[PDB]
């Protein structure tokens, strides 16, 4: 047992990490079958993102301004378009180690493994969530651009994010891998700010479950409450207001321990009001909410793949 933040084996991802330069910027790409993707701010120089006019700055790029490198092989670019905010490059030499893959435009509060890339290399791997507010709490830095956000089914990677932007506030936003930013973001060097971050309540109890199966139990109290009751003092405290659709993803961990879902909630409810009076649950001395109830049942039945 014990109860670990843990990230996806990365190495079907690290196989398709290359770099992509145009000019003078060099970011990442990802190499699927036949097409480079990466974000269309690799034709910007630092003075275009001020106020760029993407459509106007790719006029002047054609097929061979577009360096791809794998390792210290040359792939060569025979076609490329724009697809909302990423760049598509067209290559003439499919991937060898494409492995079987989707995109997927995931929901807040959903999580997914980053694997942090500069100059097309891994760098490392670790868990993300998209939070309430459409941005990632990550960790980039210059050059780790169009380094990529994933799932895995056992065969199958799930493509969810591709890093774009550091807000001045120094949270990160990026898009899907059709170049639709999460949330209201755009790729340009102006002000923009997030919203309210909002904890993601079903992802705090998943884990107040994940920590009973472990062993931490203290915070049980002999209380319950109901939904309307637990959403006023949830309003308050930023949390997501909690709906039955969430009570039911927390089914099987309810009947794994024994403990209803209404009873946990009020649980998390003197928590929120009294604090952990300097404890800790799991190692952690505040409530985590990047665990998915499925993270947790995963990493409670040691799912492979």
């Amino acid at each position: 047992s014990g109860f670990r933040k843990m990230a996806f084996p990365s190495g079907k991802v690290e196989g398709c990490m290359v770099q992509v330069t145009c000019g003078t910027t060099t970011l990442n790409g990802l190499w699927l079958d036949d097409v480079v993707y990466c974000p269309r701010h690799v034709i910007c120089t630092s003075e275009d993102m001020l106020n760029p006019n993407y459509e106007d700055l790719l006029i002047r790029k054609s097929n061979h301004n577009f360096l791809v490198q794998a390792g210290n092989v040359q792939l060569r670019v025979i076609g490329h378009s724009m697809q909302n905010c990423v760049l598509k490059l067209k290559v003439d030499t499919a991937n060898p180690k494409t492995p079987k893959y989707k995109f997927v435009r995931i929901q807040p509060g959903q999580t997914f493994s980053v694997l942090a890339c500069y100059n097309g290399s891994p760098s490392g791997v670790y868990q993300c969530a998209m939070r309430h507010n459409f941005t990632i709490k990550g960790s980039f830095l210059n050059g780790s651009c169009g380094s990529v956000g994933f799932n895995i089914d056992y065969d199958c990677v799930s493509f969810c994010y591709m890093h774009h932007m550091e807000l001045p506030t120094g949270v990160h936003a990026g898009t899907d891998l059709e170049g639709n930013f999460y949330g209201p973001f755009v790729d340009r060097q102006t002000a923009q700010a997030a919203g309210t971050d909002t904890t993601i309540t079903v992802n705090v109890l998943a884990w107040l479950y994940a920590a009973v199966i472990n062993g931490d139990r203290w915070f049980l109290n002999r209380f319950t409450t109901t939904l309307n009751d637990f959403n006023l003092v949830a309003m308050k405290y930023n949390y997501e207001p909690l709906t039955q659709d969430h009570v039911d993803i927390l089914g099987p961990l309810s009947a794994q321990t024994g403990i209803a879902v209404l009873d946990m909630c009020a649980s998390l409810k003197e928590l929120l009001q009294n604090g952990m009076n300097g404890r800790t649950i799991l190692g952690s001395a505040l409530l985590e909410d990047e665990f998915t109830p499925f993270d947790v049942v995963r990493q409670c039945s040691g799912v492979t793949f």
